[PDB]
C-alpha cells in the first residue's frame, strides 16, 4: 500500500462585486468513457505527458498504482443528513511551471460519468492549468456553484452559445391573522389567474419542449391513478356491501381529477382516495346500519357537513396554522396510513380464507393461490421500484422501471393469475351494470349526527389536504408559481358536496401520488449517497396538462370495466395495497429510527442526527413518536364504530402535543436537529 | 454552498533502516459515538479550543458548517476493482503554532465508527499535533499499515501494553515438474505431519480462545452440511427410483467428511454432493437401466475406476496443471452448477404440478402451496443472507443472519407448510427404515464402459476439488500452514472408493460452503464499498475440530430421520436448491459483466477494471464466456445420457481454450485485467 495525504480547506465564492472566459477552450458532448481519455482531449483541445502529473501518480505512470486526482475543487453542504457533495461538476487544477500562460478547459460529457467517491454523477469537468490558477479555479467553482446555471449550459448546443452563456451569467453575477374574511382565497385566485394560461403551455411551446416527458407523465398518472382507484373501489365495495362500486369510485376519481385539474392552483396535487377516507366510510356505513338509516341520504349529508366546515376553514384563512406543523406529526400519519393499508390487505386475505379455505360459504386452492399472487405481486412491484434508487442503471432504464413497476405487477400476476392458473377461479370485485341522493328524506338527529360527523371528517381533510399540498409545494422543489391553499380547499368542498350529492366517494389530496408526480414532471441532478441515487430537482414543469390528460383517460377506463379491469382479482388489489404501504415509507424518518435499535449507530454518516444527537434523547424521541401512532391506531382501527370516527381529532390533538408538550420533556436543540 | 479544495498526495512509507513512541498518549475502548467526543477526551488525554482548528470550519465553530477533518493520512491501495482505502484507521494531522511541543495521541474505538466516505469502520485514531508533524505521521501510518499489526494492537488489554507492542514493532521493522512419482504426496504429508497436533489446538489453548467461535461455526457448518445433504439424498432418491435414499446420503456425507476433517491436509475443505454428481448418477442409472445392467454393481465399478484415475492423477502430481486455471472458468462452472440447481428446482416443480395440479397420478391446492412455499423459501433465505452485507447493521447481527439464514427459513417454511397449511398434505421424500455392492457379479463389457463413465468422473473430480482447494487456499486468506493437493485428492479417492463399495453417493469439495466455513472461521477487517460491507481476512484459526463435530452431528442427525426432518416438504428442498444457486454467484464476474449490459459503464468507480477496458472488448470477451457456458449447458443438462456424460471433458477442454484462442482474438493485456 501507499500512504495518502488529502488536506481540506475552505474557498470563498468569488466576490463579483474576462479575459480567461474568452480564452477557455469549450468540449462539448464528449462521449469519453475513461477520466484518461477526457483528459487528454481536454489537453488537445489546447493546441502529451501533461496528463499523467494531473494525478497522485505523478513520477510512476506506467506502473499500476493508485489513479486519483491531486488538486479538485467541489461544491459543498452541510445538513441534518450529512454533508452533501455537488456531484454534477468537479474542477480540476494544476500548476505547472513549464507552461507560460494560463489554460482553462470546461468539458461537458454526453452523460453523467463516476469521477470519484463524492463525483459520481460529474456532467462539467473544469480543468485550469497555470503556469494563480486558484483564483481562476474559485470564480469558475463560484459561477458553475449556481443550480440552475448549470441547467442552463447543459441546454446550450454550441460552444459560442456555451461562451455567450457564461459570459452572461458572469456579468449577471456582478394571530390576527385570520381576521379578513377570504383574504386567503382572494390573494391565491389573484396569484394563479394570469399564469394559468402558461400552466397549458409551459412545455407544450417555447424553446424546451415537454411532448415527450408529458406523454410518459400522464401514461403514469393514468396508471397510477386507475389501479389504487380499482383496488379503493372494491375495498368501498366490501364495506359498504355494494352501496359504492368500483364504477362508482372510478367516474368520482376521474370527476375530481378533472374538476382539480382544470379550476385549481397548484394543478400538481393528485386528489385520489385514501385508506383513513375508507375507514370512514366503512364507519358511515356501520352506523347507518345500526341505526336503520339509508346509507345514501347519511353519506350525503355527511358530506354536505364536511364541505361546509371545509369552506368555513377555507375562508377564514385557518391554512396557515398547518405551518406549524411538523415532520414527526406527517411521519406518524404516514405510518398509520401504511398500516391501514396492510390491515385492509390482511383483513381481505383473511375473508378469503375463511371463505374459500375453511367453505364457510376447490376452496383451499383458491385461497393459497389468492395469498401467492398477492405476496408476488408485492414483492414484483418493491423489486421494480426499489431498482429506481440503483446507481448504476441507466437513467432511462431506472425511471421506466419506478414508472411502472405497479402497472407491471398488476398485469403480469392478472395473467398469472387468470391465465397461468385459469382452473382455479377466485374472487373478483363485483360489478352491477348515480342517482342524487334523498337528502330530504332524513331525521334532524340524523342530520345532527351527520353534523358531528362532518365536522370530523372535515379535520380529516383539513390535515390531509393541507400536508400534501405542503408536500408539494416544499421550497426544494423549485415551483416559481405561487401557492394556493384556501382556494384549493375551497374547490375540494366543492368538488366533495358534488360527489357526496351523488353517492361517489370521497377523495383528496394523495400523499404518495402528487410528489410522484412532482418528480416526474421535474429534471433532477442524480446524487450518489451510500450507494443510493438521490434527486435534487432544478426545475418543475408546472402543467395541467398531465394532470386534465389522466383524470380524462381514468374516465374512459369505465368503457374497459365489464371485460377489461375484471380479469384483476382482489388479491392483486391486495398486493396493491401493500406496495403502496412499503412505498410510502420511502423517506420515513421515523420508521429510520424505529429500525435503529437493530441498526449501529455509529454506522451512519459523521455528521449526520443521528450521530449528533445522543441516542438516549433519540430513543425518547422515537418511544413518544411510536406511543402517538399506538393510540391512533388505537382510536382509529378498532372495532368499535363510535372510537373509529374519533381518530381526526386525535390527528389534530398531535400538533398540540408536538408543539407543547414535547419540547418540555425534549430539549428544544434536540428536536430542531432531528425535525429538520 | 461552500466551495471545498481537497489536495491528495504521496506519502513514501517510512524507511526504518523513539521519543515520542513513549511520549504518546494511548486511549483504550473508548466509547463515544461523535468524532467531537472522541477528539475532545483525546485533546484532555494530554492534559478547549483545539478540537475546532481540526477541521474545515476553523474560525465559525457556532455556524453549522460542514464538518471535515483538514489533514487526514490513510492506507490506499489499487485493484482491478478500484482505489481501496484501509478504513481501520485514520491518521489526524494538525500544526499548531501555539503548541512548542510534539504529541501524538492513539486512540481505539471499542466498535468501528464512521469517519468518513472511506474511513468507514475507523478503529484507530492517531492525532499528531506539531508547533515536524509529517514525519511522526508518516511513521506511524508506516506502523500502522501493517494488518497483523493493527490485530496485535487490538489483542493488547492495557495502556503499556499498547506501548510495549508499539516499540516491539517499531524494533522489528528496522514440463517435467510430474516426472517425480509420489513428490506430491510424500510433500504434502511432510508438511502437514507437524502442525497437526496444532489443528487440533489452535483455539482450544493459548493466549487466544476460540471455544464461542468454534462452537458457533460447528452449528453453522452442521447446519449448512445436512440441509443441503437432504436435499440432495431426496434428489438422488427422485432420480435413482430410491436406490440412493436421504438415509444413505447423510450416512456418506458424515462418514466422508469425518475421514476428510481427520486425515488430510487443509482441513478447511467441505466434502459435500453437488449438482453435477446428481446428473452424473442420473445418467450412470439412465444407462443401468437401458443396459438392464444391476445399478448398485454399476455404480460401484464406475466409482472403482473414478477413484483408480483420481490416485493417478493425485500420485503423478498432476494437480500442478491447475495453477493455470483462470478466473473465467471457475466462473463459467460456477454458473452452470447455479443453472444445473435451478433446472433441478424446476424439474421437481413441474413433476408436483403434473401428479397434483393435473391430477396424473385436492392435489390443485398442493400444487399451489408447493409453489408458493418454495418461493417464499428462497425470497427469505436470500433476505436473510443478503442482509449480510448491510454496513449500518451490528457486526454480530449481520455474521448470524448470514450464518442462519437457511436454516431460518428452512425451520420457518416448514412450520408454515406442517402446521399453518397442515389440512393440505403434500410430497415428502421417501424413507424406507448399506450393502456392499456386488462388483463380481458385472460382465466385462460393463466394467469398460464403467471404465469410461469413471475416466469422465475423475476428470470432472479432479476439477472441482482443486478449483475448491485452490479457493481456499488464496493467498488473501492468509493461511500459515501450508498446502495439500496431492494428499487430499487422493485422500478422496480413497473415500470415494469406500463410498461406491457401500453405495453411497459421491462428495468432494463444496465451492459455496468451503469458502464460507473459511469466512465463519475467519478474522475480518469490514470494508464499505459503495454501501455493502466487504472482509478482509487478516487471520484464520485453521483447525479440524469444526469439521469433525459438524459431520459427527450430521451423522448423529440420522436418529432424526423417521419423526424429525421428514416434515420438511420437497419444495422446502427445491426452495433450498434456488438458494444456493442464488447465494453461489455472490462475487460472479461473469454476472456482473451479463448484467453490465443492462448497467452503465460510466457510473462505475473511475479505476474499476470495467471502465479501463473497452466495452467493446469487454462484451466480446462476455460473448465467448457465454458461449463456452452455453455449450456446457447444452452437453451437460440434454436429455440424451450419452451425451450428459459428456459434460466433464468440456469442462477440461475450457482450460485449453481460455489459454490458448482466447488470446488470440483477445489482446492479453485485457484479458489480464479482467482476469485479476
Amino acid at each position: 500500500c501507499v500512504l495518502l495525504h488529502t488536506s481540506r480547506k475552505y474557498l470563498k465564492l468569488k466576490n463579483f462585486k474576462d479575459g480567461f472566459l474568452a480564452q477557455a477552450s469549450i468540449v462539448l458532448n464528449e462521449t469519453a468513457t475513461s477520466l484518461d481519455n477526457v483528459l487528454r482531449t481536454m489537453l488537445r483541445r489546447f493546441a502529451d505527458l501533461l496528463m499523467a502529473m494531473l494525478f497522485t501518480d505523478a513520477g510512476a505512470p506506467m506502473r499500476g498504482k493508485v489513479h486519483l486526482l491531486s488538486d479538485t475543487i467541489q461544491g459543498v453542504t452541510a445538513t441534518v443528513t450529512g454533508v452533501r457533495y455537488q456531484q454534477s461538476w468537479l474542477c480540476i487544477i494544476c500548476t505547472m511551471k513549464a507552461l507560460q500562460k494560463r489554460h482553462v478547459c470546461i468539458s461537458r460529457l454526453v452523460r453523467p460519468q463516476n469521477w470519484g467517491e463524492n463525483s459520481c454523477e460529474v456532467r462539467f469537468v473544469i480543468l485550469v492549468l497555470a503556469p494563480t490558477a486558484m483564483e481562476v479555479a474559485r470564480t469558475f467553482a463560484t459561477m458553475f456553484s449556481d443550480i440552475a446555471f448549470r441547467q442552463k449550459l447543459l441546454e446550450t448546443r454550441t460552444e459560442e452559445e456555451f461562451k455567450e452563456a457564461l459570459v452572461h451569467q458572469r456579468q449577471l453575477l456582478t394571530c390576527k391573522d385570520f381576521v379578513p374574511f377570504g383574504k386567503g382565497i382572494r390573494e391565491d385566485i389573484a396569484r394563479r389567474f394570469p399564469l394559468y394560461p402558461l400552466d397549458f403551455t409551459d412545455g407544450i411551446i417555447g424553446k424546451n419542449k415537454a411532448v415527450g416527458k408529458y406523454i410518459t407523465t400522464t401514461l403514469f398518472l393514468y396508471f397510477a391513478c386507475l389501479l389504487p382507484t380499482i383496488a379503493f373501489g372494491s375495498l368501498n365495495d366490501e364495506n359498504t356491501d355494494g352501496a359504492i362500486d368500483v364504477q362508482k369510485t372510478i367516474a368520482g376519481q376521474s370527476i375530481g381529477g378533472l374538476l382539480y385539474a382544470l379550476f385549481s392552483g397548484q394543478p400538481l396535487v393528485i386528489l385520489l382516495t385514501t385508506a383513513p377516507l375508507a375507514l370512514y366510510i366503512q364507519v358511515i356505513r356501520v352506523i347507518c346500519d345500526d341505526y336503520d338509516l339509508d346509507f345514501n341520504s347519511f353519506y350525503a349529508w355527511t358530506g354536505l357537513w364536511n364541505s361546509f366546515f371545509l369552506a368555513l376553514y377555507a375562508f377564514f384563512n385557518l391554512s396557515l396554522v398547518m405551518s406549524l406543523f411538523k415532520r414527526s406529526t406527517e411521519e406518524i400519519i404516514a405510518l398509520f396510513i401504511s398500516i391501514t393499508f396492510v390491515l385492509d390487505a390482511v383483513k381481505g386475505t383473511v375473508k378469503i380464507f375463511w371463505k374459500y379455505y375453511y367453505g364457510h360459504y376447490s376452496g383451499q386452492a383458491t385461497a393459497v393461490l389468492s395469498l401467492l399472487i398477492m405476496l408476488g405481486t408485492l414483492w414484483l412491484g418493491y423489486t421494480l421500484y426499489q431498482f429506481k434508487k440503483s446507481p448504476y442503471l441507466h437513467p432511462c432504464v431506472r425511471e421506466i422501471l419506478s414508472d411502472c413497476a405497479l402497472p407491471i405487477a398488476v398485469l403480469a400476476f392478472s395473467l398469472i393469475s387468470s391465465h397461468g392458473f385459469r382452473e382455479i377461479e377466485m374472487s373478483k370485485f363485483r360489478y352491477n351494470p348515480f342517482a342524487m341522493a334523498q337528502i330530504q328524506s332524513l331525521s334532524l338527529r340524523a342530520v345532527s349526527g351527520a353534523m358531528g360527523l362532518g365536522f370530523l371528517l372535515s379535520m380529516l381533510f383539513f390535515i390531509e389536504q393541507n400536508l400534501v399540498a405542503a408536500l408539494v409545494n416544499a421550497p426544494e422543489n423549485r415551483l416559481v408559481k405561487g401557492t394556493a391553499y384556501h382556494w384549493d380547499l375551497l374547490l375540494l368542498a366543492i368538488i366533495n358536496t358534488g360527489l357526496s350529492l351523488f353517492g361517489l366517494p370521497w377523495i383528496h389530496a394523495a400523499y404518495p401520488h402528487s410528489p410522484l408526480h412532482v418528480r416526474a414532471l421535474a429534471l433532477v441532478e442524480e446524487r450518489v449517497e451510500n450507494g443510493h441515487i438521490y434527486d435534487t430537482i432544478v426545475n418543475v414543469k408546472e402543467t395541467r396538462l398531465t394532470s386534465l390528460g389522466a383524470s380524462v383517460l381514468v374516465g374512459l377506463s369505465l368503457l374497459l370495466l365489464p371485460v377489461p379491469l375484471q380479469w384483476i382479482p382482489k388479491p392483486v388489489l391486495y398486493g396493491l395495497f401493500l406496495y403502496i404501504a412499503l412505498t410510502s415509507l420511502d423517506g420515513n424518518q421515523l420508521v429510520q429510527r424505529v429500525a435503529l435499535l437493530l441498526k449501529e449507530q455509529t454506522a451512519y454518516p459523521p455528521t449526520h442526527y443521528i450521530r449528533r444527537v445522543p441516542q438516549r434523547k433519540i430513543h425518547y424521541f422515537t418511544g413518544l413518536q411510536v406511543l402517538q401512532l399506538l393510540l391512533l391506531c388505537a382510536f382509529g382501527m378498532s372495532s368499535l364504530p363510535y372510537m373509529k370516527m374519533i381518530f381526526p381529532l386525535i390527528m389534530i390533538a398531535m400538533i398540540p402535543i408536538r408543539y407543547i408538550l414535547l419540547p418540555r420533556i425534549i430539549e428544544a436543540k434536540y428536536l430542531d436537529v432531528m425535525d429538520a
